[PDB]
């Protein structure tokens, strides 16, 4: 009896059930509570040496590995979930996408327009909800659905 894309999982380190979304890679302790033509999202992108365009306003030659990019992504997720940092502030400071200028805002879009893994996570999110790591050809994303 779980919303779309959510499933119950067992955590081995703590021995407790949690909830996992296999579309967004979101996870949380708490049980989670047509689809629209368009959603609005912000994101924080961390590129790596195998991104389709491995450079950004933050560095001319992006050399980090995929797993280094994932480590940075998880660090940002930790700070956001714990309240140590705001999503928008981290996107402005550290996103490798030029949308960092607008605090990660990408505006509105509909299915078919974005990269498929990005689109699926975005439409699987509920408004105000945040994804886990989402992998695309651009790099690794954190996605926040704002409308």
């Amino acid at each position: 009896k779980l919303p779309p894309g959510w499933e119950k999982r067992m955590s081995r380190s703590s021995g407790r059930v949690y909830y996992f979304n296999h579309i967004t890679n979101a996870s949380q302790w708490e049980r989670p509570s047509g689809e629209p033509a368009r959603v609005r999202c912000s994101h924080l992108l961390v590129k790596h040496s195998q991104s389709r365009r491995p450079s950004s306003w933050r560095q001319e030659k992006i050399t980090r590995t995929k797993e280094e990019a994932l480590e940075l992504i998880n660090g940002y997720i930790q700070k956001i979930k714990s309240g140590e940092e705001d999503f928008e502030s981290l996107a402005s400071q550290f996103s490798d996408c030029s949308s960092a200028k607008a605090r990660g805002d990408l505006g509105a879009f509909s299915r078919g327009q974005m990269q498929k893994p990005f689109e699926d996570a975005s439409f699987a999110l509920r408004t105000g909800e945040m994804s886990g790591p989402v992998f695309t050809d651009s790099g690794i994303h954190i996605i926040l659905r704002t409308e």
